[PDB]
DNA sequence: GACTTGTGTATAAGAGTCAG
DNA sequence: CTGACTCTTATACACAAGTC
DNA sequence: GACTTGTGTATAAGAGTCAG
DNA sequence: CTGACTCTTATACACAAGTC
């Protein structure tokens, strides 16, 4: 938020809390993020600037034994629950990803796919809190880390507790504050003793709907059920071109298209655990000749007897994607895929990290994204340099020098050209675009430097 | 050579000479070469800097139906063949590699693999000429791209015969400076057609060894009569370290060792086609318990009975990777099988040029290689700024301000840490570090026109 | 000349990718 | 998932700059 | 204290990748 | 191919800064 661009500080608010059990490592592991977040995306030896000190130090600290993966996801962790004392409404976005490798460690990994494969590496299951009004990041509340075992009847537990799992650690790490906080699942979710838990804590969550269950009062399925309810009102929706690759390597078109949406609620219960909730069904009117109708059924502890409160269970659903997003800032972004480390306490320490770089690529757009300023957000070195280098390419819709006008600059310096004409940028393209403006910032400064003492330029 | 630093300029030498039919195409291949180059590695849009005019000019050119993708390489060619008027005696060293792409129009192209693969594409023959003093690179002088048919039945031609193709383009190509040239070969090429053939025109080669072919004077194979000649003398090597992976995915380490070889040569004469020729034999003395004995036997139109002579003929050969490294540069540091172009004539034209700003990070790394000035290489204001940036970390082998200077400090800008104390950067590192210290020049530049125009800077 | 192609602008959307 | 994007191929105009 | 771990330097080499 | 590299994991010293 407010330390974020400068790296050094960024990484301080993170990681100063890590229990690694040696003020040396904790330190350390500070200097490491701030070196890996400020190369966001490339390889040790590049984020070192030329130092051997700092080289041998991020590849020692990596290798340390005494040095919890654990402990520093958690470290983490309690700066985004610090963080989030911020907001009086949250979302805890969950979800599971696959960190897969096929180098020499892979083989002492994980099962990801057939007991064959070599691609092998951990099953890592997270939550992402964002604040509940602008959707802002406020970062990682949680992971479970773990190695599918190539025999289903050596688990310990049954995958799906990952939920409950996340459930226990939220509540203990976000204390008093969980009441702020709503768990968004998709329907791997859908699970009776999950929804059991939540309510049971008292804890709110949206939940999408994949098993027919029945409601009792009515003795319907509960999609039956909805579909009974006088039509709450309606929305509708612009779905966006893109392409589509199957399975099995085959790819067709999704063109554009409107959808209309009639939306009902209903207080539900269900029969197993005589549990009480409600539940939204968003439902497609009159889709075209050849296609799939749309329909969304929401389990939820919110509210959702008026329009507004269903809407806003709807669109706090529509945010679920956001939890890919960092899986993409995570593996593509930040590199956690193209590690190499020959151990697997290696690659977990150094992929540890790489989660909240991660996270911070996310919170550097956003901290761009929203009315006045460019000042606001950038230094005044830097707001100088930016208006030489957009020269002319600046467009009309852009207030000069306006906050707004800073965000497409940078996202220009990043090559973006709005192909789509949707005005929105890449997390990727406004991070070239900032490193750019970075870069370019060193010299512009070494100049000012050389100027500043008297000496003569070329 | 001269003009390779600043993009625009390479271009035009590159290019200028195009015949595609209309100078506007001449023009615009320039201006796309031109800042493809800037921007080696990236994509088209990425290369517009964020101008709408190149980037649609960019797309235009590469999927008109009136340029020609043959033409462009030609247009090149013939500048390296204007560029090797400058040099006494050159390499040509010959290869193959295979362009391959899984998208919708791969389809279109041609066999790879089995005829099921979904990875399809071009082979292409490339004749890479170096100067033969400090084997820099001079660029490419011959390309034949082919689609293999699925059934090996439908071939206009043999594939083998790309080799004597390329004979016929070189020869045509460089005219009267064929007798400059040293065309080197690794074992497919040992072709009795081949050999005959330059014979014939009383061209130059180098060509490794594979069958076992017989000296009518002697009676014996190749090999056999060789080992009957006094030992011409010897040569000791170092082999590096490196790791190895074999074709089913089994890793290995390849320790690094030092070998010694027993030199041989003769004149022979092989049973076809009645034709002379020189040859030299390279053989470990004494290779340790478990590991293969060098062995390399050359086939030689150069002269031969010194032990310098032929010694002339074994380094002539080390230098047949470079071919390697092209091709390397032409995919991973340029981007060739990156790009994805929905049509084979859209996705050739654009990857022709690719192939020349591919010979130009070679190049670039070559332009800051060899004694004296880093002023020789780089502009006041380059050579300043470097200074700055690099303050501090000079070893005591550099000499202050010198081109071996510039060259370290470059690299260091480019990620390099010497993690084998072997003093050699790669071409990507070297490229990373000029495109950095362009970036932060940029930033330089605009304080120097701020501070001259007498605007406060910061 | 008679007719054909490239540029710079502006509008639109298909194809591809990651991760799923 | 109603993902979110960038890469790539289009199309129309007026008008400039080509071939023949 | 008695004993154990991190840093900055310097030396070395295994593991991985591309393209083959 | 005797490829050429970067990434990653080592090891020793003296010495500083930790745990117990």
């Amino acid at each position: 938020t407010s330390a974020l661009h400068r790296a050094a500080d960024w990484a301080k608010s993170v990681f100063s809390s890590a229990a690694l059990g040696d003020p040396r490592r904790t330190a350390r592991l500070v200097n490491v993020a701030a070196q890996l977040a400020k190369y966001s995306g490339k390889s040790i030896t590049i984020s070192s600037e030329g130092s051997k000190a700092a080289q041998e130090g991020a590849y020692r600290f990596i290798r340390n034994p005494n040095v919890s993966a654990e402990a520093i996801r958690k470290a983490g962790a309690m700066q985004t629950v610090k963080l989030a004392q911020e907001f009086p409404e949250l979302l805890a976005i969950e979800d599971t990803t696959s960190l897969s490798y096929r180098h020499q460690v892979a083989e002492e990994l994980g099962k990801l796919g057939s007991i064959q494969d070599k691609s092998r590496g951990w099953w890592v299951h997270s939550v992402l809190l964002l604040e509940a009004t602008t959707f802002r990041t406020v970062g990682l509340l949680h992971q479970e880390w773990w190695m599918r075992p190539d025999d289903p009847a050596d688990a310990d537990e049954k995958e799906s507790g990952k939920w409950l799992a996340a459930a226990a650690t939220s509540r203990l790490r976000m204390g008093s504050m969980m009441s702020n906080v709503i768990a968004v699942c998709d329907r791997e979710a859908d699970i009776h003793a999950y929804l059991q838990d939540k309510l049971a804590h008292n804890e709110r969550f949206v939940v999408r709907s994949k098993h027919p269950r029945k409601d009792v009062e009515s003795g319907l399925y509960l999609y039956d059920h909805l579909k009974n309810q006088p039509e709450l009102g309606g929305y509708q929706i612009s779905i966006p071109q893109k392409g589509v690759v199957d399975k099995r390597g085959k790819r067709k078109n999704r063109p554009a298209r409107k959808a209309s949406l009639s939306l009902r609620s209903g207080r539900i219960t269900l029969k197993q655990g005589n549990i009480t909730l409600n539940a939204v069904l968003a439902e497609e009117i009159n889709p075209p000749k050849g296609e799939t109708p749309l329909k969304w059924l929401l389990l939820t502890s919110e509210p959702v007897e008026s329009l507004a409160q269903a809407l806003r269970v709807i669109d706090i659903y529509t945010h679920r994607w956001r939890i890919e997003e960092f899986h993409k800032a995570w593996k593509t972004g930040a590199g956690a895929e193209r590690q190499r480390m020959e151990e697997p306490d290696n690659l977990e320490r150094m992929v540890s990290i790489l989660s909240f770089v991660a996270v911070r690529l996310l919170q550097l757009r956003e901290s761009f994204t929203p009315s006045q300023s460019a000042e606001t957000v950038l230094t005044p070195d830097e707001c100088q340099l930016l208006g030489y280098l957009d020269k002319g390419k600046r467009k009309r819709k852009e207030k000069a020098g306006s906050l707004q006008w800073a965000y497409m600059a940078i996202a220009r310096l990043g090559g973006f050209m709005d192909s789509k004409r949707t005005g929105i940028a890449s997390w990727g393209a406004l991070w070239e675009g900032w490193e750019a403006l970075q870069s370019k910032l060193d010299g512009f400064l070494a100049a000012k430097d050389l100027m500043a003492q008297g000496i003569k330029i070329g």
